[PDB]
């Protein structure tokens, strides 16, 4: 695209009753010396739906070289649960939101 | 659903050389104060300069909010978003002024 | 300095039952994609102290040369109520908050 | 006070040439009936001065009980040089930003 940043979220796998496995991807960020020219934070950020002002951090890493994946399973989820995820770039750019439920125990 | 706030953002019309009509809604906001809504573009080129298209404070949902943009650029793209409460964010949308 | 962005915010004036006047400059800001100084967004962004969520417009510019002033006065507020403002570059950076009570009457 | 959320943020302590000891304390949070028990995520954030765009996440946790300190020796830094920390709740509210200078030996 004409953007410099770029940042695609994938479904959730591995999805149980207390766990699953999310991950996204920055797929652009395109180098300028300044605000875009030391890399970037990525976070991998999640939340229960139902209350999407309680984050947590699933991964931050620096990187400077793109594409760059993130990743991470995240366990002690409530069962029969929605939560949602997104991977944010320098906590300014975020990529869409993904949802998932998960199983009942 | 179970999520307290939901947006949806609207794909842009009345698209010209140098103009477009944007527009999104809040179409859940659980609580009465109501909440900031703003509708924010850029030229996708330089997303960390933002223009504030429209911002309102409402209380009943569904909200809508829009605005007819002007002074663009022809042949280039713009994004757009609606945020409530500088916290939550809808998609992203995308749209390309028409050649001069 | 050091800092590519400086914000400085003034304590509010003309506080009336229902407006104030409020303001700050954006002392420095040093950023580009090129080799030309780029424009950013400066909004003054104000909030009833009681809910800081519900943070409101009062002015919203673009500019490329600094020191940069932005002002406003804030309109149909509550009397005797205590509000919260502060300057935002790019809906990241932020001044310090002031903060002020509208008057009686 | 009529403000729901506080956030106090210390002055770096322990500077050396590599380290420094960051801290601050969310002093309030007030919660909403239907997320009692719930909480918020409370991070320190830090950055070189010169670079505010990438951040590194030094603490982030989840706290429901208030007041709630968060603290940590920022380590493996640059010599003589100036960085930034702050203190945010759930990546919104934000302390007044705090600056100091690493020793050169």
């Amino acid at each position: 695209s004409v953007s410099p940043v770029e940042i695609a979220i994938n479904p959730a796998s591995e999805i149980t009753a207390t766990s699953a496995f999310i991950s996204g991807t920055v797929t652009k960020f395109e180098q300028s010396k300044g605000f875009y020219g030391s890399g970037c934070n990525i976070s991998l950020l999640y939340w229960e739906a139902s209350n999407p002002m309680h984050v947590k951090v699933a991964s931050s890493i620096s990187k400077k070289d793109f594409p760059a994946d993130i990743s991470a399973t995240i366990k002690d989820l409530k069962p029969h649960t929605t939560y949602q995820f997104k991977v944010t770039v320098n906590f300014y750019f975020s990529s869409s939101l993904q949802t998932f439920k998960t199983l009942a125990l």
